């Protein structure tokens, strides 16, 4: 069991 | 079990 | 069990 | 079980 | 059990 | 068990 | 059981 | 048991 | 059990 | 159980 | 040619 | 040619 | 070529 | 050419 | 070439 | 060429 | 050539 | 050929 | 050819 | 060839 969690935050 | 979680923040 | 978590903040 | 944890600050 | 912990400041 | 902690400060 | 701590400030 | 810890401060 | 330490500053 | 600690200061 | 791969990928 | 392959990628 | 592979890859 | 790989590589 | 490998590697 | 292998490597 | 290995490289 | 080893080295 | 080897080598 | 070996060289 595996988790993945990306986030981005491009002006 | 293994989690990868990124965060970018890239002006 | 291995956990990743990166963080970049890159102006 | 190994922890990988890294954090990069680049202008 | 291994633990690895980076951190770069980069002007 | 074994620990590694790396801090780099360059301007 | 070793514990490796680096620091480096290179301005 | 092994402990290494440096310091390095280059102008 | 055997202990190390460096120090250096060089200008 | 053996100790060894440099200083070196180099302008 | 340019390749990159991996389980979780975040450019 | 360029190649991205991944579970998860993230562009 | 140029080549990165990871399980977790973050440019 | 140029390789990385890792189980974790943060560029 | 120019090839970097690790468990952990931080660019 | 040129080489780099680690456990961690911080370049 | 240019070769480093270790378990800890800091660069 | 330039070669440097060791469980840790310090550049 | 250049060689270094150690436990803790700093340069 | 030169060559330096030790459990701690400090150059």
């Amino acid at each position: 069991d595996l988790i993945i969690k990306g986030i981005s935050v491009h002006i």
